[PDB]
């Protein structure tokens, strides 16, 4: 149990560059210098009273505790004046500036293939009956591009992605996740787009209630947009289960063009099985 | 099958420092850059006809085709003007060089480990078929100080060789369990040269004599008995690598039974939350 968090000291590692901030502090990009043997070993750092760090702790324990190939695990901490939580560098970056930075050379199968993981990450959770409450394009990380993980979820502002029963009484379930959900798709199909972009925050939850939506993205049939509509149903039992959404998005994967349409999209495929292993034994040698 | 060699581009990758030389070419230490992406990945690469890069695409194929935790995987091959493939990078370089510079802090548990891994890849190659034909503590490498990898097999290493291949230039799996045993010694004597000082023109004559490598002094006898048979003139008398594995993971149970080293109490294995740390950063594979 407590031994899959490793308690660092301030000797053996250091930040070296800034790659973001976040939900609670800055984040690094960072090296860990094994003691007695010489490899800057890199890794990712969030710099956010020894009480308090009790209930740091105790949480920290259980985002170290996660095992699924699409969760992202918490492997050390530093208690210092300020904490430093120390997790595996994702030299690819979220999901969301990858999308905003590719999006003349993503083809309909990644798409797909990313919201299968997300779901199988989210349903993950779940089963684990851990609510992640911040679920957002920024908040999944590439391992490889064939490969996302899930990050900093459990931490008890993001408005826009917000079931409206949270924003209204911060009622935080699963069935409130898939509406997130339900954003982080909506992110994905339009290369980054920021949701809701220019009505107020405060004013969102009165043009839910009223009835609107995020509107049908360009490259998206009705057959991907009538899921993330019944994500967004203001009724939280009627909103889809993440297993479901697993075997949804996973038989359009099995037909891409069919439900995403893109232009250039035959043109942009899969890696061959060659360029995938070779991903994997370089930079991927989990299990799935 | 052949989707397990990825044919690579002079461009898609760059040699950046060089990390040494010995078997067939030179080794550096180099940078993967995906098509399309802006990522750097680490790598290790060897640069070395036409009608020739056959021959060597044929054996290309079988090497890339190992799967076994302690057996290195040929990743990928560059077949332009000058050959060059291409494997993971080990950051902790080959275990010879490891145990001569961490001579300081290597206890009895490490050793012993070492050789059941080695042991395990050996008895892999066996499974497959393979002949080694140069093992050695310079082709174990290192992917954690907990795990070693055999590397540059199914390729003169005169001091490791089995008497029948010196004479007779025969190689059987029988002679990899030889230059198994020098492997061992090697590694117990934290990383001396065999035969020291003779000329390598007279190894056979020395061997043929008799003479064995000397019994290095944190050994046991129990240990020295291994070494020893697996240097026998007759190679069927030699143990089988299966019998290795299971003979030095008895003596791992109990290490300080059988190497004394002094300080040994002192340093141990890493707790697994130590264990844990390394293998979600550096060590994702099954063991
Ligand atoms: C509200 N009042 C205020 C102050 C007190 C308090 C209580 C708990 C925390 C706490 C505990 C644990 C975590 C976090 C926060 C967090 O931000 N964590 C991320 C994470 O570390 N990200 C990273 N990026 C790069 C390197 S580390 C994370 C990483 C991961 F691998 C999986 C899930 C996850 O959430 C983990 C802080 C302060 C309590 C009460
Ligand atoms: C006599 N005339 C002369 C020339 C012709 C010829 C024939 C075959 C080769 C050949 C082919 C393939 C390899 C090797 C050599 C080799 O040296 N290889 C190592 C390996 O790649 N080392 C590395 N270090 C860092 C990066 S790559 C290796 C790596 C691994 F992961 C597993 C096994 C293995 O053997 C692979 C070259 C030339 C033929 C006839
Ligand atoms: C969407 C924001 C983002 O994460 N961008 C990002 C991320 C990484 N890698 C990485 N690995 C582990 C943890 C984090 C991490 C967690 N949180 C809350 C972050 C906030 C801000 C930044 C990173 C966070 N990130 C990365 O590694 C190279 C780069 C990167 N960016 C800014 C894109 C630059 N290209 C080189 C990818
Ligand atoms: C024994 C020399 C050595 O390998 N040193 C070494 C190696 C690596 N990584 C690496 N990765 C894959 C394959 C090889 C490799 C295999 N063979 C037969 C080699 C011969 C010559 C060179 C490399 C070979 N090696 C490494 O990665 C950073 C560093 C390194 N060095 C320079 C050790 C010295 N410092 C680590 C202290």
């Amino acid at each position: 149990n407590q031994a899959l968090l490793r308690i660092l000291k301030e000797t053996e590692f250091k930040k070296i560059k800034v790659l973001g901030s976040g939900a609670f502090g800055t984040v690094y990009k960072g090296l860990w210098i094994p003691e007695g043997e010489k490899v800057k070993i890199p890794v990712a750092i969030k710099e956010l009273s020894p009480k308090a760090n009790k209930e740091i702790l105790d949480e920290a324990y259980v985002m170290a505790s996660v095992d699924n190939p699409h969760v992202c695990r918490l492997l050390g901490i530093c208690l210092t004046s300020t904490v430093q939580l120390i997790m595996q560098l994702m030299p690819f970056g979220c999901l969301l500036d990858y999308v905003r930075e590719h999006k003349d050379n993503i083809g309909s199968q990644y798409l797909l293939n990313w919201c299968v993981q997300i779901a199988k990450g989210m349903n993950y959770l779940e089963d684990r009956r851990l609510v992640h409450r911040d679920l957002a394009a920024r908040n999944v990380l590439v391992k490889t591009p064939q490969h996302v993980k899930i990050t900093d979820f459990g931490l008890a502002v993001p408005i826009k992605w917000m079931a409206l029963e949270s924003i209204l009484h911060r009622i935080y379930t699963h069935q409130s996740d898939v509406w997130s959900y339900g954003v982080t798709v909506w992110e994905l199909m339009t290369f980054g787009s920021k949701p809701y972009d220019g009505i107020p925050a405060s004013e969102i939850s009165s043009i839910l209630e009223k009835g609107e939506r995020l509107p049908q993205p360009p490259i998206c049939t009705i057959d991907v947009y009538m899921i993330m509509r019944k994500c967004w149903m203001i009724d939280a039992d009627s909103r889809p289960k993440f297993r479901e959404l697993i075997i949804e998005f996973s038989k359009m994967a099995r037909d891409p063009q069919r439900y995403l349409v893109i232009q250039g999209d035959e043109r942009m495929h899969l890696p061959s099985p060659t360029d995938s292993n070779f991903y994997r034994a370089l930079m991927d040698e989990e299990d799935m």
